[PDB]
């Protein structure tokens, strides 16, 4: 058992600001250590599809500081997967869109993409991703920058090597769904569905059943079907598809 | 996202003990503070069915420091709620069950039992029904406050008021289903089903459709079913098979 949903929402506040402060203090400290780490890793885990949580912490000025992460600590990448996990479920939330939309922060973003760790990369990749995804009217950027992100987002997907480990667990598929059917932007549904492909390969017994509970089989017959789709995102579709074939008629 | 669970599961022990040094040190303050109470809902929500958590807390000194919160705060209601809720968890991990058994930690539960407050005497009941569940010989403290505490047990559920609010949440109702079928016990199985009958009426949305999908009507049909079962736990039991039909056809 745990407290009641209605007390849990009580403290997300005090929760985000008091780790918040600790990853303030250290980034001063310029102090790379266990508590960072340990810290950067609540806060994402807090931010897990809540977007009461992705509110507080843009509120009480999380971007800003987590900006200061990452210019702090350009070569620890334990420390940018973190900063970026967080800022990946930041960017599923769609009303916070236009906190996300300036040039410093997607400047950072679209550099990080370009990791040598896929580990960085891939949350780099799933910002844009969902950013991209809100189309061209939400994007208040400049156009060329929308139109690079896009080619270097395929492009780096198709780069990324099989991870060792998974880099990342999910509670739900829900927020990549609007991702496929981004027929327009193939680089889209390119992480979309590497990142499903990665966790159903990785941990089908955690993953599988809560896909195909979820609608994934239709979703992904719908790219399997679907007449002009970029290569890369059909072989993958089919991919997952064949792993939740499997899961039924066990 | 949230981070993966190998690397979860690496920093349980990190944030049980510095969770535990801050309740230690508020403790010692005699400081009953904001950060407190949040810093016990955290370490409660931690151990919502985590059994390594939970062995973690116990290797650690956690029953003796939360002894001594029950007893340095003992007109704080909403302190011992949230040290009983830890504890019920607690009780529900068998590999630890005898790590539970000193005599005065049972000597307090049975205490907090019988509390004025709901939502004391809610948890403690449910450390007691977890532990009186095990058998006559997993209960090594006396045998006759177990046969006491068996009925006390069923007798306070029989007083409680409705609360005002839920004042738990449940992810799995599965470490109930043990509890009911505990006939040679009743009350360990008035506490299950009320319970059960709590979270169901005040979120129905919520638990109803969980608790038919892991089978609580089998559960419950065996209880009603059964013949010579106590009156109030086929009552309870009756009550919720009804009140679920309304549910499974709406």
């Amino acid at each position: 058992g745990s407290t009641e949903q209605t007390a849990q929402l009580g403290t997300e506040l005090f929760i985000v600001r008091q780790l918040l402060q600790i990853v303030k203090q250290k980034t001063n400290q310029n102090s790379v250590d266990t508590t960072l780490k340990f810290t950067l890793s609540a806060l994402w885990n807090l931010t897990d599809e809540s977007p009461t949580t992705c509110r507080h912490f843009i509120e009480n000025q999380g971007l800003e500081l987590f900006m200061r992460v990452l210019e702090s600590f350009p070569t620890e990448s334990s420390i940018q997967q973190k900063v970026l996990g967080l800022l990946n479920n930041i960017a599923e939330v769609q009303e916070l869109h236009s906190e996300l939309m300036w040039k410093d922060f997607i400047d950072h973003i679209s550099s990080l993409l370009h990791s040598v760790e896929v580990e960085v990369s891939y949350f780099a990749a799933g910002i844009i991703a969902h950013l991209i995804s809100r189309g061209e009217q939400a994007w208040t950027l400049s156009r060329s920058q929308r139109n690079s992100l896009l080619d270097d987002l395929h492009s780096a997907i198709l780069k990324w090597p099989t991870p060792e480990c998974e880099m990342v667990a999910y509670r739900s598929f829900n927020p990549f769904f609007p991702l496929l059917g981004c027929f327009t932007t193939p680089g889209v549904q390119l992480w979309a569905v590497w990142a499903m492909q990665h966790v159903c390969s990785k941990n089908p017994s955690r993953y599988c059943s809560m896909l195909i509970e979820e609608g994934g089989l239709q979703h992904l017959y719908n790219i399997k079907d679907h007449e002009h789709t970029d290569p890369h995102v059909q072989q993958i579709a089919v991919a997952i598809l064949d792993s939740l074939e499997k899961h039924i008629v066990r």
